[PDB]
């Protein structure tokens, strides 16, 4: 049941009824999950934690892309440590989606 993707949106761009459902949704001020079913679905992030992890991700290889890339190395940049940190938020969020 778990997403595998992600990307980062703008706020006026995200249209939970014509996006692609079962993805995450990392925008400048929240960080979503837009169900199987289209509902949008809180994952607990203050704003300032979500314009950071967006702001931090700027290659744009790594703007719609997938959610535990086994390549990451949060040692290497601040771009794939915002990376690894936002997989174990989705990771601990979605604990019990199966």
């Amino acid at each position: 049941n778990a997403p595998q993707k992600y990307q980062k949106i703008k706020r006026e761009e995200f249209n939970p009824e014509t996006a692609e459902k079962n993805k995450i949704y990392l925008l400048e001020d929240q960080l979503v999950y837009l169900d199987i079913f289209g509902k949008v679905i809180d994952l607990g992030q203050t704003s300032d934690t979500c314009h950071r992890l967006f702001n931090a991700i700027t290659t744009p290889f790594y703007q719609n892309y997938i959610l535990y890339d086994e390549y990451i190395d949060p040692e290497e940049s601040a771009e794939e440590a915002a990376m690894f940190e936002m997989g174990e938020i989705v990771k601990a969020k979605m604990k019990n989606i199966d």
